[PDB]
């Protein structure tokens, strides 16, 4: 990475570290920091209780100009979480600027474990499923989490 | 009634041990069905910066059933009603007796971050929120510049 970003990408990961959103644990890699591994808690009161779900932040492309590129190492059945592990925040896109930092990412990624975005989902099944038949897409989360988290 | 006694003694120690990120729990021992609670503002919101208010009044079958939730800071957000009551659709969603008053209070937390504008009981703010985010946010901010 270019030395002006490796700096922001340093101090960034350096305050998220030193004090991580609940249920979430960040794990710095100091050969290169374009990939920030992250483990986040299944929220309680969601299909996703109990497991423990890896996840990867690129910082590379063009941040801090364009969000990071997230992806769930863990498999997980979302309607917002694509077949190779891709994550869509549709809010992030829209609401992002360039002072947004890390944290507010992680943050609105773990919140969306418990409100899923059925509108314009990745995993169509998943997000079909939330809409029309909740316990349905529950029960498939569920047993997911059982087998991956 | 006792089960409530311990209960809501135990969740208050619980939140006031390992308190959630910007939550704040008090109890009242002149009322303990009736919990204060402050939730910050989350960054990237525009909630962002404001203290928001809010009490938690449990029912005598709690935890069959989720707590009653209201804003008692204002706020401009889909699923708070005119005087301030949570949707009960957002808390009941997927509701157990295992789950407790962290749990609802994480829950209304990540719904400032991802509002819901379908059955919004704010008709206003849920339109706004899905047809024109730009003026939906700035109502909400200077909401929270007064309020918060």
């Amino acid at each position: 990475l270019p030395p002006h970003i490796i700096r922001l990408v340093y101090k960034e990961v350096t305050t998220l570290t030193a004090d991580p959103p609940d249920g979430i644990k960040v794990f710095p890699n100091e050969e290169d920091l374009t990939d920030l591994q992250v483990t986040i808690e299944g929220p309680e009161g969601t299909p996703y209780a109990g497991g423990l779900f890896r996840m990867k932040l690129l910082l590379g492309k063009d941040f801090p100009a364009s969000p990071p590129k997230g992806y769930f190492l863990t498999k997980i059945f979302h309607p917002n979480v694509g077949a190779n592990g891709e994550i869509c925040v549709n809010v992030l896109k829209r609401d992002w600027t360039a002072e947004l930092g890390i944290r507010h990412v992680l943050e609105t990624i773990k919140c969306l474990l418990i409100h899923p975005n059925p509108e314009s989902a990745l995993n169509e099944e998943a997000g079909r499923l939330l809409l029309e038949n909740y316990e349905e897409y529950a029960a498939r989360a569920r047993l997911l989490t059982e087998i991956h988290g």
